[PDB]
């Protein structure tokens, strides 16, 4: 019966909760990365033809699904 | 009664301690985020009047509190 | 008794593969913090030398173990 008790799902929904912040908090970081390399790439700071900076695009993409 | 048992607590603490970790771990990374920006910046690689520039100053200003 | 139950092992497993979840993206983000970082310092957008600069590099070592 634990599964329908209320301490279980207070618990569990607590977890549910934690996961939605970490997902939520990481996605508000990588869409910053997203926008902060984008900016810094319209300068001849980062040159998006370098295979290391074509490298940081892809893991940007990858982390934004 | 399962709220003052041992296992309840266990996993509550747990559950808290990893919030923390979250916490403390967002914080860093915008803590980092705000010390890159600001170098950057002092550079002609990005200038604070452009209104995609102030968008990175917002969200870092909003994520630190 | 409880914690040799199912639902006991279930949150608890739960939080274990969350702190996982935490760790590796966290990991994630100071890789790109490191990869992004090294690649800024190679123009005179960042100077290696100066000691906010170092900082940075610093924040980073540390972060990665």
């Amino acid at each position: 019966f634990t599964a329908v008790g209320k301490e279980f799902n207070h618990l569990e929904k607590r977890i549910e909760n934690l996961n939605k912040k970490v997902d939520d908090g990481f996605l508000d970081i990588w869409t910053y990365n997203a926008e902060l390399l984008v900016l810094l790439e319209n300068e001849r700071t980062l040159d998006y033809h370098d295979s290391n900076v074509k490298n940081l695009y892809e893991k940007v993409r990858s982390q934004l699904k």
